[PDB]
């Protein structure tokens, strides 16, 4: 497969340093490790580093995972263009085929017009709005 996922629970020291930057102080390092330790213990969250041909292209995450739904987040490596759709493919595939949820949800800042556009192109619908966010969903059925 061209596209591969590495769980955050398996990241090495170079990877951790690199992605949080998107010389490290001990306190930052320690805070990053405590987060990684929490993820070993938390079945409701999963974070992945995404690789295309063995090169990092981004991070995707799923939080508040239940049997029926989850929320997700996506962050492209900051100097790359055109990887949003790749990351979206991976998110939808993992949620529907591995987590087997019926509903994928996200919330985005209302100014994040790049994200909203991407989500709309992947058939997401806006279902709510508050002061800060638009809330979007996609259902498998």
């Amino acid at each position: 497969p061209l596209i591969k996922l590495k769980n955050f629970t398996e990241l090495n020291s170079q990877e951790i340093e690199l992605i949080f930057k998107w010389k490290t102080k001990y306190i930052d390092f320690e805070e990053h490790l405590r987060f990684l330790k929490k993820l070993h213990q938390d079945s409701s969250k999963k974070y992945f580093l995404v690789f295309q041909d063995e090169q990092i292209i981004g991070v995707i995450d799923f939080v508040n995972i239940t049997t029926k739904s989850c929320e997700f987040g996506l962050y492209a490596k900051p100097n790359l263009k055109g990887v949003g759709q790749i990351l979206m493919n991976e998110i939808i595939k993992y949620a529907f085929e591995s987590l087997k949820v019926n509903t994928l949800k996200a919330y985005v800042f209302k100014s994040n017009h790049k994200a909203l556009k991407l989500y709309q192109q992947n058939h997401f619908t806006i279902y709510d709005e508050d002061k800060d966010f638009y809330y979007v969903y996609l259902k498998q059925s």
